[PDB]
């Protein structure tokens, strides 16, 4: 269901080992199914997990721009051309959607 | 966090799926969920470094913000920078 | 092919899907391969993904570590040498 943070990646993960006890010890087609099934949906929390985190550091992103301003109003540098230049880079290449 | 755990575990897992296709056996099969559990495994841990490395960049973030405080005092600046933290604070991704 | 973003896993998992639905509904060992093939792509783009978001984590730190040289070059402290803690530990883990 709704995601509620990375406990919810290891309740699936180790529900994940469970299945496959099962699958090692007593093999048969549904059981290999019932895995499967079980790695989807692991794999839909990981995603969402992920998808979590890409927006958490698109707002990082804005946080750091709003702090080189606060710099760069109070200080007026080398450093401060330095950061913006790191902070360019950085959203050049930030995993987004 | 550390990638290289993750791409070996991924790498494996590809050349399982090879023989899986090569030769579809029921083995071979539960070998290859084997690996994709492992994979699946290194896959959170790593997850769980990323949030737990988020989760001190919060608080070094509000440091800052203080430190600007502490130097510079009411900006408009500082109540945008608070509101931002406070978003992202309450959309964190968390255990 | 290539890796554009988190909408990626999203579009791939929803193949992986459906694929998983018609596996369910008729079994078979063709429908089986063919769900592990879209696990691993789904897996492929999942740690395309995570490798970046940890280049993106290095990218970040260093940005921080630049910021608490100029707050240092500006105001002299307690909350600076706490900075450097938290940053100390955070580099340690990368």
């Amino acid at each position: 269901g709704s995601h509620m943070g990375t406990e919810d990646l290891k309740y699936s993960l180790e529900r994940l080992r469970e299945i496959l006890e099962r699958l090692e010890e007593n093999p048969s087609e549904k059981q290999i199914v019932e895995a499967i099934r079980a790695i989807v949906e692991n794999n839909a929390q990981i995603v969402e997990a992920i998808r979590a985190i890409v927006e958490n550091n698109a707002q990082i992103v804005e946080i750091l721009r709003a702090i080189i301003e606060a710099l760069e109003a109070i200080g007026g540098t080398k450093i401060l051309e330095e950061m913006k230049k790191l902070l360019k880079d950085l959203k050049r290449s930030l995993e987004r959607g």
